[PDB]
């Protein structure tokens, strides 16, 4: 029928969205500012939509329970119809492609390691050849995943060491990560994703880096619920903004516009 | 109805796919060598068809001409039914997404230039300020149409030399435009994906260089008729390969095992 206000789900995520500073002086989509919140003023722009940005309850990117079959964070709030659209650092993933609609990337990223500078570790094969440095992932989300699923030698081998170590390696939210690898003295690699990575590496302290080649390579898309009318115009709305320069120019904005490390 | 044989269309087009140097010896799809001839057959085998590579008659990738609104290359053969399928080096556009299915990108690339060694060029920037090095692009490709659309600054001044370049910079296949930097001594710098640039690095006689970051970042997805049944399964089989490691594996296969050029 007529047009709705577009509910968005989105997720805490530096510098996608972040809360600004300050947050309790102002109301809806105002309250928040990032690469995501750009992206969803210029996506619903050039679709024709109003919306409301929402943060997803749990804080979580969205993993199916192995037992009771049900999705969490922004997948499930899509699959059960709790919110219209995903815009967010969302990785498009097969077991996801088969429960909702991506759009095509609107970034690119792959694994990759986190370090505090200093620490001798140049390679995902150093990690799993060695054990006083623990190293670990986040929850709930892809990259996980990939270890738990990867045949490939060292990943399993990581895999195989990461799921059994005590302390758990795991941890509930990105900056929770990278505040175990400055605050463990070299002691805690964290596999997190390039993009994020990156980010972090031109934030102060300055006291992390990334290191060595990606693990692999994919991307961010747009989701929607399986079948919604929104995926279309949304899939179109990416491809344009990315041939108009729009998504590049937003990148350097959020990321190297941002540098506080220096050139 | 019951399954058929899928007709593809793709293009010559190296390390994509080439003529085994005895093709005359050989019929059907082991006349061909290559990254999307392997692909082809890994597509085929997780969608579980039958299939007949062949190549696009007019040699091209897929342009619509702006007076009779005819496409022409892939584009054309998927457009006007005469393939079922395209398995190639075909970028992911907005006037083509708007009349084909396309995949999620099986593979990335950026605009690059090329360069024969020692030419005094280091960035597209250099390119536009200068004019004893021509320089050019394919015609009837996704490279052409960046620059005749672009409305940044560089790009546009790019664009408005090349078209009114005496003689043309425009050429019909990659190998003419590798030829022509390879032979004129330094004075013509070819623009083309990133994809085939590293490529071409790494062939004898070892005498051309990628320059510069990229000019944009994309991809490239398997593409069929808008509506086809072959759509979905074939997006999950390229989702599939990419987390099962196949598609980095190919890409070391046809890009850093075939190097001529050493380390
Ligand atoms: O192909 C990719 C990244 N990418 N994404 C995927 C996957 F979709 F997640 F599966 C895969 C790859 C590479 C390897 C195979 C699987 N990236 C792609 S394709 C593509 C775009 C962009 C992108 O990042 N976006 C650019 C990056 C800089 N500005 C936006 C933009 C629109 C045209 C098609
Ligand atoms: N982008 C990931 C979250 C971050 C990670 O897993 O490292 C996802 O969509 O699950
Ligand atoms: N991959 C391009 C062809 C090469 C180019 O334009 O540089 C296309 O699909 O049109």
């Amino acid at each position: 029928g007529a047009n709705k206000t577009v509910v968005v789900t989105t997720i805490l995520e530096s510098p996608y969205v972040m809360m600004k500073k300050n947050h309790e002086m102002l109301e809806g989509n105002e309250r928040y500012e990032g690469y995501c919140v750009d992206l969803a003023a210029e996506i619903a722009k050039h679709c024709g939509f109003k919306y409301k940005l929402t943060i997803v309850g749990d804080g979580k990117y969205g993993a199916r329970d192995a037992d009771t079959k049900i999705w969490n964070g922004m997948v499930g709030e899509l699959v059960y119809g709790k919110a219209d659209i995903a815009i967010a650092p969302l990785t498009i993933t097969l077991v996801r492609e088969e429960v909702i609609d991506f759009s095509k990337p609107f970034m690119s990223l792959g694994i990759s390691i986190m370090i505090k500078k200093g620490t001798p570790i140049e390679s995902a094969e150093d990690l799993s050849k060695q054990t006083e440095i623990a190293y670990g992932t986040l929850d709930s989300g892809s990259t996980k995943e990939f270890f738990r699923r990867s045949k490939i030698a060292v990943f399993d081998k990581m895999w195989t060491y990461m799921r059994s170590a005590e302390p758990s390696v795991f941890v509930r939210t990105t900056a929770e990560g990278v505040a175990r690898v400055r605050k463990s003295k070299g002691k805690y690699a964290y596999l997190l994703e390039s993009t994020m990575n990156e980010y972090i590496e031109q934030r102060k302290p300055c006291d992390t880096m990334k290191v060595g080649g990606n693990l692999d390579s994919k991307g961010y898309g747009i989701a929607t619920p399986k079948g919604s009318s929104l995926g279309t115009p949304v899939n179109l709305a990416v491809l344009k903004l990315s041939e108009q320069g729009v998504l590049d120019k937003l990148k350097n904005k959020w990321w190297y516009d941002k540098g506080e490390c220096g050139a």
